[PDB]
């Protein structure tokens, strides 16, 4: 068919693990920080 929603990043940088866009390095570089852990849900309440 024909696609375009795709491509959601303009940025000279690109996490390798998700996609994400970063105009700057540093950013990148913290931004890893996600990928380190996982949200724990445990027993919720709200
Ligand atoms: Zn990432």
């Amino acid at each position: 068919g024909s696609s375009g929603s795709s491509g959601s990043v303009e940025k000279p940088y690109k996490c390798e693990d998700c996609g994400k866009g970063y105009n700057r390095r540093l950013n990148l570089d913290m931004h890893q920080r996600v990928h380190m852990g996982e949200k724990t849900s445990g027993p919720s309440s709200g």
